[PDB]
C-alpha cells in the first residue's frame, strides 16, 4: 500500500502500545503527560506540558483540576493568571510520581536495549524531521 | 532526556498530526478508517479495519451503521452476522471517497519526497522493532 498508509497504521499501533504501558502504570496518558513532565522536567506550565504531549489546553486543564485536588500538584504564586504559572508536583506528588519514574526508566532501558543511542537520536530526529514536513504541507493547504 | 520520554512525545505528534490532516478533509480518524481501506483495498470485514487503525470493533460498528444510513457503504448478503461479513463502498461511496484518495494519495507524495524512501523504510523497521519488544515486555510485566 500507499507510504502514508503504512505509516498511519504503524504509529496508531505504537501509540495504543504506549498508552498499554501506561496503564499497567495505573493511569491514562492525561494523568502521565502531566505526572510524569513535572517529575522529570521539573517544574513546567500548563501550555508546555499540553505541547509536549500533543494535547488541547482543556485536556491537561481538567487532568490539573483533579491532580491538584488530589493535593498532588500546586501553581506557583504570582500576579499572572493561574494558567500561566509554574506548576510543580508537591511533597505527596514527588513521592507518588517516584515509582512511575523508575518503572519508566526500566521499561526504557529492556526497550530500547536493541538501539544504540546515535540510533536513536537519528529516529528522533526522523520523526521531528517527519513532523516538520507534514506540518509545513497541512499550513501550505489551510 | 529519557529514550521512552523522547520516543512516546515524538509517536504522539506524528499521531496528532496524521489526525489533524484527517481534520482537514472534514473528517476524523473513525471515518476514515473505514472509508479508506474500503477505498483503496475494497471489500474488508469490520474486524480487518478494526486491527488495520487499531480501533476496538464498537466503535468501528457505529461508524458503518452512520454510512450505511447514508447509502455510503453497505453489506454483503449471508447467513452470518453483518459484523463478520464483508463491507463494500455503494457507487454513491466510491464517487465520496475518490476526493479523499486522491488527497491522501497527493500527501502521501509531498510528505515522502522530502523523507525519502531509504529513510521511510528505517523508520518503519525502527517502530517495528520498538512496538515489538514493547509489546512483549508489557506482556512479561503482567
Amino acid at each position: 500500500m500507499n507510504q502514508l498508509d503504512q505509516l498511519g497504521t504503524r504509529i496508531n499501533l505504537i501509540c495504543n502500545v504506549f498508552d498499554k504501558w501506561i496503564g499497567q502504570q495505573d493511569l491514562n496518558y492525561n494523568l502521565f503527560a502531566v505526572l510524569y513532565t513535572l517529575a522529570t522536567e521539573g517544574s513546567r506550565t500548563q501550555k508546555h506540558i499540553g505541547e509536549k504531549w500533543s494535547l488541547p489546553k482543556q485536556t491537561v486543564s481538567g487532568v490539573c483540576k483533579t491532580l491538584a485536588g488530589q493535593g498532588l500538584i500546586e501553581w506557583q504564586e504570582g500576579e499572572q493568571d493561574r494558567r500561566k504559572r509554574l506548576l510543580s508536583l508537591t511533597e505527596t506528588g514527588k513521592a507518588y510520581a517516584a515509582p512511575l519514574t523508575e518503572s519508566a526508566q526500566e521499561f526504557s532501558d529492556k526497550v530500547f536495549a536493541t538501539f544504540g543511542d546515535k540510533r536513536t537520536t537519528r529516529l528522533f530526529a526522523d520523526l521531528d524531521a517527519l513532523a516538520e514536513v507534514m506540518e509545513k504541507t497541512i499550513s501550505e493547504n489551510k
